[PDB]
């Protein structure tokens, strides 16, 4: 078994439809990795093409400081194993839940930092003519010890020039993608990033549909209980503009003074 030969398993850190994710130490280098272990997808299934999008996204991208690093993938014993960088801070979804548990929150400066850093990850992905298509808090990961945010799960990554769109979570989905308009996909990532920051900011749980859903896609920003400066707030609001061309590109985002300050 390559998995057991190369690695010692420390604890399960995720599970779901499939499979599990384990925190492991690699024996040769003594470093900690996250390894996703699952039953090998049925040939031709959605789960397989997700795994395919992921491997081939990595082949294009290689490494970036705001993208969760993909080291290796292999299959053995009717399982698929995917080795990633371990982010010791968990996902942004975890951190938001923990904030509610203990009644903490992200200060405005910390929210801007989140926005800027994920923006930097999108800038790189977009510059390679890819789009992520599943930005949301559970796919943003956190490395600490001083904090780095990284984009995880490239399973929905597709090409701008020949997009195959597996829709993401309807809570974070821009209206034009739902309308099967795939001509501005980088701006769907920007949209979802705005709502991701809004979630991080303490907003009520986002609607999956209904009037509240549609109101959001009209460019109306959900209520945020923290007082944010008006400049920060207006930047979030423009990121969910109904006209995607009025949303900033990631390039424009990471040069924004409100964020760099
Ligand atoms: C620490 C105790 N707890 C309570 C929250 C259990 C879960 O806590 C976590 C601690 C750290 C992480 N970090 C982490 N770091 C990297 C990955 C990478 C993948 C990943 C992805 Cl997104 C795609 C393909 C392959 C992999 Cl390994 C992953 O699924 N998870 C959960 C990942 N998780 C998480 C929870
Ligand atoms: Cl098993
Ligand atoms: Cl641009």
């Amino acid at each position: 078994s390559r998995y057991t030969t190369e690695f010692h398993e420390l604890e399960k850190i995720g599970s779901g439809e499939f499979g599990s994710v384990f925190k492991c130490v690699k024996r040769l280098d003594g470093c900690i990795y996250a390894i996703k272990r699952s039953k090998k997808p049925l040939a031709g299934s959605v789960d397989e093409q997700n795994a395919l999008r992921e491997v081939y996204a990595h082949a294009v991208l290689g490494q970036h400081s705001h993208v969760v690093r993909y080291f290796s993938a292999w299959a053995e014993d009717d399982h698929m194993l995917i080795q990633n960088e371990y982010c010791n801070g968990g996902s942004l979804a975890d951190a938001i839940s923990e904030n509610y548990r203990i009644m903490s929150y992200f200060k405005e400066a910390e929210l801007k930092d989140l926005l800027l850093q994920v923006g930097r990850g999108l800038r790189y992905i977009h510059s390679m003519s890819l789009v992520h298509m599943d930005i949301k808090p559970s796919n943003i990961f956190i490395s600490r010890t001083k904090v780095m945010f990284k984009i995880g799960d490239l399973g929905h990554v597709t090409r701008i020039s020949s997009p195959q769109v597996e829709e993401g979570d309807s809570r974070f989905l821009a209206n034009e993608v739902l309308q099967e308009n795939y001509t501005h996909l980088p701006k769907a990532d920007i949209f979802a990033l705005a709502l991701t920051v809004v979630c991080a900011a303490g907003a009520e749980p986002l609607p999956r549909n209904g009037d509240q859903w549609h109101e959001i896609r009209q460019g109306r920003l959900p209520r945020i209980p923290q007082v944010l400066s008006q400049e920060f707030t207006e930047l979030l609001k423009v990121m969910i503009h109904p006209d995607p061309e009025r949303r900033p590109s990631a390039m424009a985002l990471v040069k924004h003074s409100v964020l760099l300050s």
